[PDB]
């Protein structure tokens, strides 16, 4: 299944933390990275934001366990690995809200996602390209 994960880091020099985190995501079992977006500089010092496409055979909460582990291990206020989408699934549990409960209100999540999945359709049928048009979120600057 293709999971889309958002990465956020607000360290002054976040590149090594993000690269450590990306490598770790690629080491998750029954999973592999498909594509990584560019790194974007976004106002809060700045955040570095990126999106990752991860193919995985894991269950959603199993993926969550891994992302939470990486946050603690690669964490140093903190590093953030948010599950934006999991296939076309709707998840509403105590641990997991998928799609991410606010991503549609955040240019810093949608723009890096649009770079790597421009044709994305949300589970409720909304179109990523349309949200970006209607909300008129300024394109982000690259890190
Ligand atoms: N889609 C999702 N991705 C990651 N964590 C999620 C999630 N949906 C719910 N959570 C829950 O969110 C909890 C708290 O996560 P935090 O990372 O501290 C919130 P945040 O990412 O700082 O703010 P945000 O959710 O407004 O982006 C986790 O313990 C996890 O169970
Ligand atoms: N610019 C920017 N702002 C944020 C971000 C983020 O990734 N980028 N993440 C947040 C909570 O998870 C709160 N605010
Ligand atoms: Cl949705
Ligand atoms: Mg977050
Ligand atoms: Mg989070």
């Amino acid at each position: 299944t293709v999971a889309y994960i958002a990465i956020g880091s607000n360290l002054a020099s976040p590149l090594e933390q993000v690269n450590a985190a990306l490598k770790a995501l690629g080491d998750i079992p029954e999973s592999h990275i498909l594509t990584v977006s560019s790194f974007y500089r976004t106002p809060p010092p700045d955040y570095l934001n990126a999106a990752v496409a991860l193919e995985t055979s894991l269950a959603p909460e199993e993926l969550l366990n891994h992302t939470q582990r990486i946050e603690l291990q690669q964490g140093r206020r903190t590093l953030d690995l948010d599950i934006m989408l999991f296939g076309n699934e709707v998840i509403n549990t105590e641990r997991l809200t998928v799609p991410h409960y606010d991503m549609k209100n955040r240019g810093f999540m949608l723009w890096p996602l649009f770079e790597i999945a421009p044709e994305l359709v949300f589970p409720d049928g909304e179109m990523l390209r349309q949200i970006l048009h209607t909300r008129a979120f300024d394109k982000l600057n690259k890190w």
